[PDB]
Order: structure tokens, then C-alpha cells, then sequence
RNA sequence: GACGCAUAAAGAUGAGACGCGUUUUAGAGCUAGAAAUAGCAAGUUAAAAUAAGGCUAGUCCGUUAUCAACUUGAAAAAGUGGCACCGAGUCGGUGCUU
DNA sequence: CGTTTGTACTCCAGCG
DNA sequence: TCTCATCTTTATGCGTC
DNA sequence: TGGAGTACAAACG
């Protein structure tokens, strides 16, 4: 009567089987419902269960906060034109209406169809005299004269709207720079500040510095040759100041008003300038050179005199376009003149036409032209520009986002300086503008709600409306980035309301260290059994020897301690192999700053440096933190006070205050902490405490602690996981609910856990730090002592980056920088949009207008050509793995293809683990709900987590060998043999169901799990031949039960593997998501367009095409057609889209009287979701995968000894068996041929009989009969794909050897109409069948 | 099986910004021309939208999660489906029982 | 005769 | 693609229930 | 992997 439960859960399905105690699946006749004449179905309790994956909440972010931040661009716009309304009205009332409505066709627009002038003639002058948006720019710039207003305003509001980025911190003023010879003022205002007669007679500036690409080497050399000054510091130790920082950590070189260390321009220079103003400006100019070398850098112009520099870049481009395209219109001419159309007319190709009307880019352009250039005469400059990226750009490329708003910034300031006079409102409000421009939400205050979203956190002091010029007096930022922090940091487990402490804080470090120390053991010569230490052993180790060094090794406590503090000669340490995992670095940190060592050591301002610790946690904004700590000025010094708003901290640990050192025992008065620095001979670690149950804390912790859709949502994590859980849980309460709701003996949950050898474990758990040195090691670089690092600093992704590619970039020959790490980019070789993969060998720190130049891409063929040798040594230094390698040089093979598509992502074993691990628990809690008194749960239920590998080594040792491609049967046999494998172990071995159990308690415990799986066998290998014959039957031992019997059980299985009947069902997904594809579409007379705004008539604006149906309606009502116009009764499928999913439900008959259905049956709509399950004659099921569409439903069932067959002849050279058994498979392979053509007899029966792919089955015997003559696993490797034609679900395509067999859209959901329904339960055991030709 | 610490892999959730891209309109194409066309010239920029939209009207919200049927319930949710054996091509037969 | 569903084939898909 | 923050799952080492 | 759009030709009004 008893019974078990196996389940195999994966993050696309779940399969259940449910055994007995004699490992039979039970079968069950099921009474099924409807208005069919069946009454009830024998079915198999065993099955799978296929859902479509859920989807992580990643893509819906990226679209929300896109939303916000339109949302956000055009407000700023709207304020803009809230300050000019008034004025503008002077000039043009209907101005700001002609811009709005610039979308609109001629008789759609109100007013004139000229937006800025309103008249031709004034238009076309227009667009003549500037025929850029940069050429208006940089003339109101640069003119003195009186502008109009409205080419002001579209000066402005283009700034405006296209603002740049705010990566650069700071105020970079190109009004006061970008005049490179301002190197003439660095040295004579050296010789002003240095009086031994410094070298003032400079030779080449910068420029040739600004030439090559930025580099110490080239600066160094170049000043060294042109500059040999007095000193290092006069030639050298102050250009660099100006342009370049200082790695080491030594002090600076001798000092000239003081020795301190110094850096590049960061924003703790400013407060570095005490090296000079409290001891003298020659440092001034470092700032102008700075911003010059930068600001060339961005921007190509140095020579013209003009305030508008980006603006001057932009002409000049314009102009270079201008001068090349004549050139190369008159040499295609001239030289070439049957490419010409094809060239500049032709826009399907990557021409000029197609360059600027059609939609290639310039990459694909200068791949396009490169060829005529070369094979041409006269282009050396085209090629050189080419080659430079420079020939016929765009003035709005890709690569505008490394311009920072500080230069638009610059810009707008000069014109409202210029125009401020004539216009006396834009004198007025001129700060205005800049804030409008310049302003920017903080991350931590979030978007400005006022209670109604579930995003926002903000606190805000007053109902008034939040605009830029208000932001910081009605927002309450303090409070608004307290909680941007607390409302995601984790509470304490153990005492679920309060919020844990901060990694960095004392008392957590004081914890930790304690923790660790409490439990080491000494022993030496003279002591008979290794004894802890003592409350004043454990004091004196934290105060001699963990208080002076930031890391603690064995060698240090056995030299330093006990050699010299209570000598003892020799000792052995146990608790610590090398070095202690704990440390007191925030104590160190503090002592670095806070001098007064005693400070720290006292007791009673303990309270002080834990909330000085939470507030450097907390806050990050540096004002936000002085106004914090500003009540503790009167503690410390000023300098100390500046020093510690330096000190960034992150990171929330996982006990809070009140359970480390708030709460008391009542005897005893101790803290945990307490407990921890003295309890005696005990000598209690934290876990040891909250468990002890003599002490109060375990009934402390206790009594300090709906559906189950509600707990899942309780539960923090993605929304991918969810869906798993819940459908998983859904079938085992089916389960039990179909076993009379009596609850199983076991289940057995199939763990993706795994055991390592503790050699391969600490291999892959190695520090980073140390994979950087012994690859940096192996290519003999210098990059280490130049640029000393730590480990810790290495989790900056950016900056991992940088060291494993030995500080150069991969698709350039070119150096990083460590200083402006923020300007590059990491790159996924392989795209986001292609494949999901994060992990370190799909991704490369390069510059950014390199990856946004290689968009959605592989590297290209030059990039690979080029940097392959790089690559290469790369790899033998083994900073990179073949896997980045293989990422890397994808072009050579092929670029992106839909094999390099078909994998497995490295997400979803992931997604299975966490979903898996709270499966379990969940139903231990559903099923283990008896409680006691005399012991706390009563364990009915036994939820056994087997892991993997042992159900993987019983199919490859008994040869119940899974192929997936098949059919979708394997779940079910996955959870089939998890049961077995589960029930199996804990009956022979009940004293190791302590192992196996949900709740019950490294190369010693991985041979362990090795050697458990022994029982099965009859014959046990050793290597040397030896064999233990195990018998027959397999008992309990203690007991005398039988357990296993190798005769007969090994039958019941593959008995039951070869079942035909196993119950998989699809689970009927109503379909959410965007309304239809993104691409907006040119306008075309067709209704299939769908209108991107209401006004905007898709025959005349376009639209979108490609509608995501939620779900199918059956309609049987009269449509009005015919020669002469006609209602005639009709019953056919109509497509609800989500655009319209509300607009039916809220009213179906008023809905489908629009579309023209006429007398519409309300009792006979029924919602069809998508995967709907029609059976028609010869038990051939299509499921309905839109309203015009239907899917395969129908499951191959081969049989097994096929299925091993198939994984014998593929895989042929890697069974990873011994010798013998693999030369046996080998014959039994050859004897086996007569296989192939059964099992092509048996696709083809499937096929004729369910799938009618006619021609396709007809091409795939042609070629099997062709290929027939091809080696055996070529054969049974291929035939692997011919699956493709008969597997559930979408008509896909394969190949066999070369022929490539298509897929038939099965494009007519009229068939199913006069079908069977079936509506499946979770578990597919429960049916109800309609019969839809009953219907009229 | 869980917990703390150290190391590491692979992932996740929320916020603030940038740059493109697409769509319609504006930038008078000219010449011979019945011209069906052809020649020639032009080309780089801008405005607006970027899920349709929503109501509590916010510089907010709108693509994640929830969903077999039927009987119930404003809903969430709950409730309803006979057994053994012999077998086996997607489940069948037989015998029991209301 | 004049359509109109039906099949075959091809090709479509916002991104860094 | 940039910036900021918090969190999870698994593997090995040290210590525990 | 569902939609879309052309060409084609059997199939009804
Ligand atoms: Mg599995
Ligand atoms: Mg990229
Ligand atoms: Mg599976
Ligand atoms: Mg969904
Ligand atoms: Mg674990």
C-alpha cells in the first residue's frame, strides 16, 4: 500500500514517477469528464510536466527605467520651453506648436509645414547658411551680434536634450583650457615658484605627446629629450602631476614644499593641495594643462581659437565629408563607372546610398568600399582616413558617448553669455537653464514618487512638485539614501527584526576573530592532551598579535606568542592550518587614521566607532557623510575628521547587535561576545551558544521568531524560480491527492549538488590574485611592479579585467589606464543579444567606441587577424582560457551560427539549484507537519536529496543510457530512477538515511558516496583484478529485509523504462509580455500595421507588425460576405492580442460585433491558451501555438533497446568504460546494424501516422538510402537529428549528413476545429474532453 | 541536512544616466522632355514618438510572478474523479464494487 | 468563370 | 555600454549544531 | 519560432 514519490526537477519541466514497494509504477483507471462518450483512460503514474522557462525580471528593469528616463527628456524640454513661452510669443506665437506637431503630414498639421520659420523661402536660407544643428551651435557661440530667438532656442534645447554623460566628477572648464600652450605658463610660473635657477628655455610642448596615443613612455621620453630640467620633479614629478597620477605607495619623490604622496587630478587632490598651500600658484596650472591633454584627447581640435570645440569638431567633420565625397564621386567616375549607381544609388548594398538612406553602418560601409578604394588609383588619403576611421563620418555616430555634459555645458554657457545682453530673460534665468541641463535624480533618492509606485523609497519634506530648482529642498536626500540602503539589506535570521550589522563594524570583526580563536588547540611536549585557550591566553593573542598585524599566521601566533609570551619551546596548533580566515582590518583602518590607539581600546566609545562604522556603510556622498559625522568633530582632530570621510566601507554582514552582544543569559549575564572572549573550560563558539540549552539564548532566539502562492511571494530571490517551485509543488499535492491523499513513504528530490576530490576543490577555488601572478609570471611582464595591487581591490570587475590582460587592450595594440578605468567598456565577445553568458571568458575590458563600433558582434576578421598573436600569448600565459579563445576568434569559424546557439546557458544549472533547494524544504514543511513535545517534528515523510551523480552512474553502469533528443520521456525516467536509487539506499542502509534525509545529521566523503553505490552490483571491480561476487539478493543486515534483488528488480526496471504510456502534458501558458515586435515599420497600405499612437494612421506614419496573440477564442457566430453581401455562420479561431486582451474582457460580445462577427453565441466562446490540446482521428494531437498556428503533440515512443543502441554507436570513443567492456560494445555494435533500418522503419511509421511532413519524410529516406554506404556512428549520429522531425512541439529543422530538411508551419488551425478537446490537470492523470463538433 | 568565517565561480534584484537605431515631416532636386524614362546633381542635420495608454495626476504607472476543466465563492482559495489482477504501441482486457 | 482559401518557399526579429 | 547598491546558489578549507 | 508576404493553383459562387 505504501508508496513513494521521485521527482527530477528542471527549470523548463519537472518530471514525477510514483513507485511501490516492489518498484512497480501503478496504473489507474481515471474517470474522465465532458461530453465525449469515453468514460475513463488507464494511465501510467508516471509522467513529466514541460513549461515554458520564467522569465527573470532583468528585461522588464531595462524597459522601465528606458520609460522613466523619456519620460524625464521630454520634461526637460517642456521646462525649457516654459521659460521661453512668454518671450517667444514676442517673435512667434505658434512656434513651439509647429514642433510638436513636426510629425504630422501636411493636411494633418495645423499650422504651417515649415516647423522653425514657417515660410519656404526662410527655411531653405536657413538650411542653407547652417546646414548642421553644430554649424548654429558654434556661430552662437562664437558671433556678438544679436541672434534670433527661436535659433537660440534650438541651439539650447539640442543641448538640451542630447546632454552627454556625468562619468567625468568635477567642473572640467574648457573655457579656462584646451589651449595646449598654456605649457609656456607651467614653466614660467616654475621659475617663479622654484628659485634655483630652473630651466625655462622649453623646446616641443605636448603636442607630440597628443599626437601618439597618452602614455608615461611617451611623455617621459618626449620631456627627457625636449626639457632636461634641474630636477626630476621640475622635468618630470610636476608634468605628471599635471597630466598623469602616481602609483606606488611610497612617499613622493624630494620634496619641494612637502614630501607627501601625490595622484592625478582626482577629488581628493583639491584636499592633497595641502602639500603646498599650508607650506607655499604653480599647482593651478596643473588643472588647465589637465583638462587641455583630456579634452584633446576627446575632441581632434587644437589649433582654431574657437569656444565651441565639440562644435568645431563636428564642422570639421562635416567639412572632411564634404571635400572626400567630391573626391570620390569624380576617381568612381573617372575610373570606375559601371559601380557608380551601385556605389551612390544602389541602397540595398553597403554603398554610399546605403550608408546615409539606408540602413548600414560604418563599419559595414568601409568593408563595402575598402576594396574599390584599393583596387582603384588616387586614394591614398581615402585609405589612410579609412584605415584612421575617418573617411566620410557622420556628425552623430555611435561613439558620441564619451563627449561629458561638461563640454555642452560649456557651450550653453557662452551663448546665454553672448545672447544675455539682447535677450535680458536669458540673463535672468541663465541658471536656470545650466540646472536644467545639468541636472540629474541621485541614484539614491529614486524616482520621485508620491506613494503610488512599488519601486520608490524617497522621502520628500513637502507636497510642492519637485523641479530641478527645488529638488534639494524638497527632497529629504539624507533620509531618501538611509533607506535606498535598508530597504534591500538582509535582517538577522535568528531574531527576524533587526537589520544585521555592517562586515566592516567592530563588534561583527571583534565576533569573528573570537569565533575563530576560541577554538584553535595548542599542544606541546609537556601537555598530555591539547587543551583551548584560556580567557587571558585568547586577550593577550587579540591584544599582542592581532591588534599589530593585519593578518595572522600560524607562524606569527607560534613564534611571536608562544615563544616569547609564556615560552614554551615547541607547540602544535590545531583549529588553523596557515592563517587565520579572521582579522581586525576595520580596527586597523581606524588606527591608521585615528592615531589614538587608546581611543580604540576603551570600552565606552564603543558605541561612537559602531555608529562612525554605519555611517561611512551607509553613505557614500561625501557631503552626506561629513554632515553625519559632524557631531563627532569634537572627538578627533580636523585632519582626522578629513581623513575619515575617506574611509568607504561596504558590505552588511549576517548576525545583528542586538543577537552578538544585546542579548543577555539570565544566570550568567554574559553576551555571545562575552561568552566568546572568556567562558572558561568550555570554550563555546557561536554555534555551540545559540544551541546550548542551558543557557537562555536558544529560547532567546526561539520565541523572538496564507496560501502558498503568498509564501512564495514572501520569499526574496527572481521571479524565475517561482514558477518551478510552485508547478513542482502543485504536482506532488496532485500526487498524494490521486493516491487516495495519503501521504507518501519518501521523496526523493534529485539534488544538483555535487562532491569534489579537496584537490580539485581548493584548484577551483584559488585566489584570483594568484591567477593573475603566475600567468603575469609566465609572459614576464612588468605590470605587477609598477602598478602593486591586492586581492581584495580585484573584485572590481574593471580592474580584474585590466590585470588579466596584462594592462592592454584586445581588440587595439593599445595601453590602459588604471586612472580611468570609468572610459572603458566591458565587452561580451559573444553579444548580450545572442547568447547569455557573464561569465570572464565572455567578457573584455576595450574602449568604448571599439565595442559600440563592434555592435551585437563578433570580433571581425581584422580585429581577429591583427590581434591573434596577443590572443595567443595571452593563452600560454593562460591569463585567458581556450573557452575566450574559442570566444574570441569565432569569426574564423564561422562568426555567431545556431550551433554555437543550441547549449545549455550556465543560468539555468542555477536557476535549478535554487529552485531545487527550496522545494525541498517546502515540501518537508507540507509533509513533516506533525509536531511533538517530546521531540520537535515528527518525520512522516522522508525527503531524500540524492545527488546527481549517483543516478548518472547507475544509468552508465547498467546501461539505461539517456538520449535526450528522443522524446521527452527521460524526465520521467530520471524521476523513476531517483526513486528507486533513493528507496534502494536508505532500505540497505537505514543508519546512512542520517545522510540522505532532509533534516537529519572532502576526498574521504567523495570516495564515500563512490563506494555506496557497490550494492547494486554483481561483481565489484578492483585494478587489480580482484572480484567481490556479491550475492544475488541484497538485505537490510541488522533487520534481514530484503532491499535489492538483482534478478528480478533490474527487470522491473527496464520494464518500466520501456513503458509506452507516460503522461507528458504541456502546461497551457496564457501569453504576457510587450505588445508585438519593436521595429516600427514604413508606412504601407495594409491592415496589418498597427498604429503607433492613436492619431497616427498606420497607412501614412507605419507601425508595428508582428502582434503577440494572449490567447484564442472559438467563435461560432455569421460573418457577412459573398459576391452580393451576406451573412453566413462560420466557426473559426480569433487571436485576442495583449494590446486588446483588456479591451475583450471587458466586453467579449461588443468586442467581436466590431470585428463583424454577427450573433455571437456568448455560452460557446471558450479561451484557448497557447499549447491547447486537440486529439484528432489516429490519436494525432496538435497543440495550438497561436490562432493560425498549431504545434506537434503527439510523443515517439522507441524502444529502449533502440534508445542504448543509439548512445552505444554515438559516443562510440568516450564510454569511459574499461577496455574489455568497451571492445564488447564495439562488437555488439557491429552485430546490431539491421538497428538503422528499424528504427528509420519505425520514424517512418510515426511520421506517416501523426506528423504528415510528407516531402520531409520523403527527402529523409532519400537520404538515409543515399548515406546508408557512411560509417556506423556517422549513421547513428545523424539519425540522432532525424528526432527533430517527431519531437513535441514546434515544426523545427535538421540535417542529416548534408541534406537540410526544413520545417512545415503546420498554417491552418481549422482542423482542430472539429476535434477533441482535452483539458489536462498538473500531473496530465486528470482529463476533460469536449468534442468541438458537437458545437453548433 | 543546516550555520559563521575565508577563498572562488556562476547568477540575481532595484536605482540613476549616456550613445545610437527606427518611423513621419522639414531641408524647393535640375534638364531635355508628350514622356513612359534617362541623364546630371544632391546626401552628413533637425523636430516629434519610442510599448497603444492609464488615474490616485506623480518629473508616477504600463513587457517579471500569478492561470487545466467543472461545482462553489464579490474574490483569494477550497472542494469533486471506485479496486485488484492479467497484460501492453501512447494504454487494453477481465473480475470486483456504488 | 472569379476568387480564396489553401500549400511552398523565404524571410522577418532594436542595440551598445 | 557607464555609475551605485544589496542579495542568492554551489565548490573547497577552518569551527560547530 | 510565430508572423508576413509573394506566388501559385486547386476549389467553390
Ligand atoms: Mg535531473
Ligand atoms: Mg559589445
Ligand atoms: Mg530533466
Ligand atoms: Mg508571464
Ligand atoms: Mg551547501
Amino acid at each position: 500500500k505504501k508508496y513513494s514519490i521521485g521527482l527530477d526537477i528542471g527549470t523548463n519541466s519537472v518530471g514525477w514517477a510514483v513507485i511501490t514497494d516492489e518498484y512497480k509504477v501503478p496504473s489507474k483507471k481515471f474517470k474522465v469528464l465532458g461530453n465525449t462518450d469515453r468514460h475513463s483512460i488507464k494511465k501510467n503514474l508516471i509522467g513529466a510536466l514541460l513549461f515554458d522557462s520564467g522569465e527573470t525580471a532583468e528585461a522588464t528593469r531595462l524597459k522601465r527605467t528606458a520609460r522613466r528616463r523619456y519620460t524625464r527628456r521630454k520634461n526637460r524640454i517642456c521646462y525649457l520651453q516654459e521659460i521661453f513661452s512668454n518671450e517667444m510669443a514676442k517673435v512667434d506665437d505658434s512656434f513651439f506648436h509647429r514642433l510638436e506637431e513636426s510629425f504630422l503630414v501636411e493636411e494633418d498639421k495645423k499650422h504651417e509645414r515649415h516647423p522653425i520659420f514657417g515660410n519656404i523661402v526662410d527655411e531653405v536660407a536657413y538650411h542653407e547658411k547652417y546646414p548642421t544643428i553644430y554649424h548654429l551651435r558654434k556661430k552662437l557661440v562664437d558671433s556678438t551680434d544679436k541672434a534670433d530667438l527661436r535659433l537660440i532656442y534650438l541651439a539650447l534645447a539640442h543641448m538640451i536634450k542630447f546632454r552627454g554623460h556625468f562619468l567625468i566628477e568635477g567642473d572640467l572648464n574648457p573655457d579656462n583650457s584646451d589651449v595646449d600652450k598654456l605649457f609656456i605658463q607651467l614653466v614660467q610660473t616654475y621659475n617663479q615658484l622654484f628659485e634655483e635657477n630652473p630651466i625655462n628655455a622649453s623646446g616641443v610642448d605636448a603636442k607630440a605627446i597628443l599626437s601618439a596615443r597618452l602614455s608615461k613612455s611617451r611623455r617621459l621620453e618626449n620631456l627627457i629629450a625636449q626639457l632636461p630640467g634641474e630636477k626630476k620633479n621640475g622635468l618630470f614629478g610636476n608634468l605628471i602631476a599635471l597630466s598623469l597620477g602616481l602609483t606606488p605607495n611610497f612617499k613622493s619623490n624630494f620634496d619641494l614644499a612637502e614630501d607627501a604622496k601625490l595622484q592625478l587630478s582626482k577629488d581628493t587632490y583639491d584636499d592633497d593641495l595641502d602639500n603646498l598651500l599650508a607650506q607655499i600658484d604653480l599647482f593651478l596650472a596643473a588643472k588647465n594643462l589637465s583638462d587641455a591633454i583630456l579634452l584633446s584627447d576627446i575632441l581632434r581640435v587644437n589649433t582654431e581659437i574657437t569656444k565651441a570645440p565639440l562644435s568645431a569638431s563636428m564642422i570639421k567633420r562635416y567639412d572632411e565629408h564634404h571635400q572626400d565625397l567630391t573626391l570620390l564621386k569624380a576617381l568612381v567616375r573617372q575610373q570606375l563607372p559601371e559601380k557608380y549607381k551601385e556605389i551612390f544609388f544602389d541602397q540595398s548594398k553597403n554603398g554610399y546610398a546605403g550608408y546615409i538612406d539606408g540602413g548600414a553602418s560604418q563599419e559595414e560601409f568601409y568593408k563595402f568600399i575598402k576594396p574599390i578604394l584599393e583596387k582603384m588609383d588616387g586614394t591614398e588619403e581615402l585609405l589612410v582616413k579609412l584605415n584612421r576611421e575617418d573617411l566620410l563620418r557622420k556628425q552623430r555616430t555611435f561613439d558620441n558617448g564619451s563627449i561629458p555634459h561638461q563640454i555642452h555645458l560649456g557651450e550653453l554657457h557662452a551663448i546665454l553669455r553672448r545672447q544675455e545682453d539682447f535677450y535680458p530673460f536669458l540673463k535672468d534665468n541663465r541658471e536656470k537653464i545650466e540646472k536644467i541641463l545639468t541636472f540629474r535624480i541621485p541614484y539614491y533618492v529614486g524616482p520621485l514618487a508620491r506613494g503610488n509606485s512599488r519601486f520608490a523609497w524617497m522621502t520628500r519634506k513637502s507636497e510642492e512638485t519637485i523641479t530641478p530648482w527645488n529638488f534639494e529642498e524638497v527632497v529629504d536626500k539624507g533620509a531618501s539614501a538611509q533607506s535606498f540602503i535598508e530597504r534591500m539589506t538582509n535582517f538577522d535570521k535568528n531574531l527576524p527584526n533587526e537589520k544585521v550589522l555592517p562586515k566592516h563594524s567592530l563588534l561583527y570583526e571583534y565576533f569573528t576573530v573570537y569565533n575563530e580563536l576560541t577554538k584553535v588547540k595548542y599542544v606541546t611536549e609537556g601537555m598530555r592532551k591539547p587543551a583551548f585557550l584560556s580567557g587571558e591566553q585568547k586577550k593577550a593573542i587579540v591584544d599582542l598579535l592581532f591588534k599589530t598585524n593585519r593578518k595572522v599566521t600560524v607562524k606569527q601566533l607560534k613564534e611571536d606568542y608562544f615563544k616569547k609570551i609564556e615560552c614554551f619551546d615547541s607547540v602544535e596548533i590545531s583549529g588553523v592550518e596557515d592563517r587565520f580566515n579572521a582579522s581586525l582590518g576595520t580596527y586597523h583602518d581606524l588606527l591608521k587614521i585615528i592615531k589614538d590607539k587608546d581611543f580604540l581600546d576603551n570600552e565606552e566609545n564603543e558605541d561612537i566607532l559602531e555608529d562612525i562604522v554605519l555611517t561611512l556603510t551607509l553613505f557614500e556622498d561625501r557631503e552626506m557623510i561629513e554632515e553625519r559625522l559632524k557631531t563627532y568633530a569634537h572627538l578627533f582632530d580636523d585632519k582626522v575628521m578629513k581623513q575619515l570621510k575617506r574611509r568607504r566601507y561596504t558590505g552588511w554582514g549576517r548576525l545583528s547587535r542586538k543577537l552578538i552582544n544585546g542579548i543577555r543569559d539570565k544566570q550568567s549575564g554574559k553576551t555571545i561576545l562575552d561568552f566568546l572572549k572568556s567562558d572558561g573550560f568550555a570554550n563555546r563558539n557561536f554555534m555551540q551558544l545559540i544551541h546550548d540549552d542551558s543557557l537562555t539564548f536558544k529560547e532567546d532566539i526561539q520565541k523572538a521568531q496564507d496560501s502558498l502562492h503568498e509564501h512564495i511571494a514572501n520569499l526574496a530571490g527572481s521571479p524565475a524560480i517561482k514558477k518551478g517551485i510552485l508547478q513542482t509543488v502543485k504536482v506532488v499535492d496532485e500526487l498524494v491527492k490521486v493516491m487516495g491523499r495519503h501521504k507518501p513513504e519518501n521523496i526523493v528530490i534529485e539534488m544538483a549538488r555535487e562532491n569534489q576530490t579537496t584537490q580539485k576543490g581548493q584548484k577551483n577555488s584559488r585566489e584570483r590574485m594568484k591567477r593573475i601572478e603566475e600567468g603575469i609570471k609566465e609572459l614576464g611582464s612588468q605590470i605587477l611592479k609598477e602598478h602593486p595591487v591586492e586581492n581584495t581591490q580585484l573584485q572590481n570587475e574593471k580592474l580584474y579585467l585590466y590585470y588579466l590582460q596584462n594592462g592592454r587592450d584586445m581588440y587595439v595594440d593599445q595601453e590602459l589606464d588604471i586612472n580611468r578605468l570609468s572610459d572603458y567598456d566591458v565587452d561580451h565577445i559573444v553579444p548580450q543579444s545572442f547568447l547569455k553568458d557573464d561569465s570572464i571568458d565572455n567578457k573584455v575590458l576595450t574602449r568604448s567606441d571599439k565595442n559600440r563600433g563592434k555592435s551585437d558582434n563578433v570580433p571581425s576578421e581584422e580585429v581577429v587577424k591583427k590581434m591573434k598573436n596577443y590572443w595567443r600569448q595571452l593563452l600560454n600565459a593562460k591569463l585567458i582560457t581556450q573557452r575566450k579563445f574559442d570566444n574570441l576568434t569565432k569569426a574564423e569559424r564561422g562568426g555567431l551560427s545556431e550551433l554555437d546557439k543550441a547549449g545549455f546557458i550556465k543560468r539555468q544549472l542555477v536557476e535549478t539549484r535554487q529552485i531545487t533547494k527550496h522545494v525541498a524544504q517546502i515540501l518537508d514543511s507540507r509533509m513533516n507537519t506533525k509536531y511533538d513535545e517530546n521531540d520537535k517534528l515528527i518525520r512522516e515523510v522522508k525527503v531524500i536529496t540524492l545527488k546527481s551523480k549517483l543516478v548518472s552512474d547507475f544509468r552508465k553502469d547498467f546501461q539505461f543510457y539517456k538520449v535526450r533528443e528522443i522524446n521527452n520521456y527521460h524526465h520521467a525516467h530520471d524521476a523513476y530512477l531517483n526513486a528507486v536509487v533513493g528507496t534502494a539506499l536508505i532500505k540497505k542502509y537505514p543508519k546512512l538515511e542520517s545522510e540522505f534525509v532532509y533534516g537529519d545529521y572532502a576526498t574521504a566523503k567523495y570516495f564515500f558516496y563512490s563506494n555506496i553505490m557497490n550494492f547494486f552490483k554483481t561483481e565489484i571491480t578492483l585494478a587489480n583484478g580482484e572480484i567481490r561476487k556479491r550475492p544475488l539478493i541484497e538485505t537490510n543486515g541488522e533487520t534481514g529485509e530484503i532491499v535489492w534483488d538483482k534478478g528480478r528488480d533490474f527487470a522491473t526496471v527496464r520494464k518500466v523504462l520501456s513503458m509506452p504510456q507516460v503522461n507528458i502534458v504541456k502546461k497551457t501558458e496564457v501569453q504576457t509580455g510587450g505588445f508585438s515586435k519593436e521595429s516600427i515599420l514604413p508606412k504601407r497600405n495594409s491592415d496589418k500595421l498597427i498604429a503607433r499612437k492613436k492619431d497616427w494612421d498606420p497607412k501614412k506614419y507605419g507601425g508595428f507588425l508582428w502582434p503577440t496573440v494572449a490567447y484564442s477564442v472559438l467563435v461560432v457566430a455569421k460573418v457577412e460576405k459573398g459576391k452580393s453581401k451576406k451573412l453566413k455562420s462560420v466557426k473559426e479561431l480569433l487571436g485576442i492580442t495583449i494590446m486588446e486582451r483588456s479591451s475583450f474582457e471587458k466586453n467579449p460580445i461588443d468586442f467581436l460585433e466590431a470585428k463583424g462577427y454577427k450573433e455571437v453565441k456568448k455560452d460557446l466562446i471558450i479561451k484557448l491558451p497557447k499549447y491547447s490540446l486537440f486529439e484528432l482521428e489516429n490519436g494525432r494531437k496538435r497543440m495550438l501555438a497561436s490562432a493560425k498556428q498549431l504545434q506537434k503533440g503527439n510523443e515517439l515512443a522507441l524502444p529502449s533497446k533502440y534508445v542504448n543502441f543509439l548512445y552505444l554507436a554515438s559516443h562510440y570513443e568516450k564510454l569511459k568504460g574499461s577496455p574489455e567492456d568497451n571492445e564488447q560494445k564495439q562488437l555488439f555494435v557491429e552485430q546490431h546494424k539491421h538497428y538503422l533500418d528499424e528504427i528509420i522503419e519505425q520514424i517512418s511509421e510515426f511520421s506517416k501516422r501523426v506528423i504528415l511532413a510528407d516531402a520531409n519524410l520523403d527527402k529523409v529516406l532519400s537520404a538515409y538510402n543515399k548515406h546508408r554506404d557512411k560509417p556506423i556512428r556517422e549513421q547513428a549520429e545523424n539519425i540522432i537529428h532525424l528526432f527533430t522531425l517527431t519531437n513535441l512541439g514546434a515544426p523545427a529543422a535538421f540535417k542529416y549528413f548534408d541534406t537540410t530538411i526544413d520545417r512545415k508551419q503546420y498554417r491552418s488551425t481549422k482542423e482542430v476545429l472539429d476535434a477533441t478537446l482535452i483539458h489536462q490537470s498538473i500531473t496530465g492523470l486528470y482529463e476533460t474532453r469536449i468534442d468541438l463538433s458537437q458545437l453548433g
